[PDB]
């Protein structure tokens, strides 16, 4: 199993990848953030493993920053896999009340904080999460970073395939995608959990994959 990455994108702002095996054949690349504000530091989707989560929380914390909070953009384990962990060391997890009740739902622990706005601050003026509507998942966010204009775009940007439809809602993501597009055009950088950063091109490129997707499901 290839070792967790830590990556600087530019001061205060990080980029972890952690890998997953699908089974025998290869793994599956996951990408997140680390923001930091001064000394306090934010995850932006924990690891697959507690074990990853840990050695990410290490790194920071080595260097003298505090996990403030870390955030989850959606439900799948890929976002949340370390909340267990971080719990247990009293680290803020933050999830919206969706995520929360689908992580309920599927017998897995709840992040301790839940919001219900789809606009949510949670470091005023730093770190926005913002809910485009259904795509991936029914409760899929993205975090905007205004003072760098980077947007993780986690699981919902998808340029080249939407991936697993299991929990996806392909009637929706068309209008989730053109929400996202009209709302964070001045994005400078987008990551996504799967695929290279971007430009605010990828955008369009997950409504266009967003269209073709729904528009095949509707012909069979
Ligand atoms: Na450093
Ligand atoms: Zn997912
Ligand atoms: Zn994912």
């Amino acid at each position: 199993l290839p070792d967790l990455k830590i990556e600087k994108l530019e001061e205060g702002v990080f980029v972890h990848t952690s890998f997953e095996e699908v089974n025998g054949w290869g793994v599956v690349t996951k990408h997140g953030l680390v923001v930091l504000v001064n000394t306090d530091a934010y995850l932006i989707d924990t690891p697959f493993t507690a074990t990853d989560t840990e050695k990410l929380v290490n790194w920071f914390v080595e260097r003298g920053y505090e996990i403030k909070g870390t955030i989850s953009s959606h439900f799948h384990s890929d976002s949340t896999g370390g909340i267990e962990w971080l719990n247990s060391q009293s680290i803020p997890t933050y999830a919206s009340e969706l995520t929360n009740e689908l992580l309920k739902k599927s017998g897995k622990v709840q992040a301790k904080y839940s919001f219900s706005e789809v606009s949510y601050w949670l470091v005023k003026n730093k770190i926005e999460v913002f809910y485009p509507g259904p795509g991936h998942t029914q409760d899929n966010l993205v975090v905007w970073l205004p003072e760098s204009k980077i947007l993780f775009g986690g699981c919902f940007i998808k340029p080249h395939g939407l991936g697993n439809l299991g929990d996806a809602n392909l009637e929706a993501w068309p209008k989730s995608a053109k929400i996202l597009m009209s709302k964070y055009g001045k994005a400078k950088l987008v990551v996504s959990s799967h695929s290279e950063k971007g430009d605010a091109s990828l955008m369009k490129r997950t409504w266009e994959q967003a269209l073709k997707g729904l528009k095949e499901s509707k012909k069979t």
